[PDB]
């Protein structure tokens, strides 16, 4: 009965996400060499896994929370997160 | 209770492999760049990790499927899917 | 229930990393070419999360521990495990 986490990182500095899930929701700290800050990924779900890749210096996270036997991704490019196509039918 | 998923990726288009643990068994969705389609992995487990690596444009895979303390390792060289060496001890 | 797993790689040998969490403790199991050893790391969790970077030919490895509600970041950066600056939101 503990939390579960996730963790993506990306370049030398580095730059490291580290997802949380919580009593079904899901909170982000964020490390890009200067401390931890809270991010500002907020959605609900009682286990996520993350991956992330580089296109020159664009970080691209996609972000998988379920509930029950619903996995939801979320994508960050940029400009937001967003909902993904990912579905499993 | 929740599934338990795992992901990883390469490239920049990129490649997404997808794992979901869900009842006792765990399956692959995959996606690169033309939609989420299923992928050929289906073996025994209740939680599920991975990591993936690239040398040049082959990419290898192992999955790290778990069923009580037996923690089996499924490998991807190219020709399908392969039992590993992993143990515990 | 059963164990919970987390992985990483790195190199085009490659390493692999493989963490369990099981009744409590974190333990590490290592591949560096010439088959699978048990690896230094030894810390306190009901799951664990990690991820990894290079510089150059160093690893830097970071694993998230977590116990309750309770999240710790050990660091390996090629002299131990020392405990890592993360905290939660
Ligand atoms: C990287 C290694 O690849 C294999 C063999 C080759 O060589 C597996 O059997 C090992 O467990 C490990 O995953
Ligand atoms: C500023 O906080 C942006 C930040 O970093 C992004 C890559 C993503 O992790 C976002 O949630 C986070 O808040
Ligand atoms: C839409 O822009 C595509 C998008 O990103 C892909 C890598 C994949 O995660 C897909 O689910 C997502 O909608
Ligand atoms: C030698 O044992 C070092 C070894 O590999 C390190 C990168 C780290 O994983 C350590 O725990 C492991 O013992
Ligand atoms: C140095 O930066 C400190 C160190 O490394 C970071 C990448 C992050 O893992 C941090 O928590 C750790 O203390």
């Amino acid at each position: 009965s503990s939390v579960q986490t996730a963790a993506t990182s990306w370049g030398t500095v580095p730059s490291i996400r580290v997802y949380t899930a919580n009593n079904g929701k899901i909170t982000e700290r964020c490390w890009d060499g200067k401390g931890w800050y809270t991010g500002a990924f907020n959605e609900p779900g009682d286990n996520v896994s993350v991956t992330s890749w580089l296109v020159g210096s664009a970080i691209h996270i996609r972000v998988y929370a379920s509930t029950g036997t619903t996995t939801t991704e979320w994508c960050w490019d940029g400009n937001g997160w967003t909902k993904g196509a990912y579905t499993a039918t």
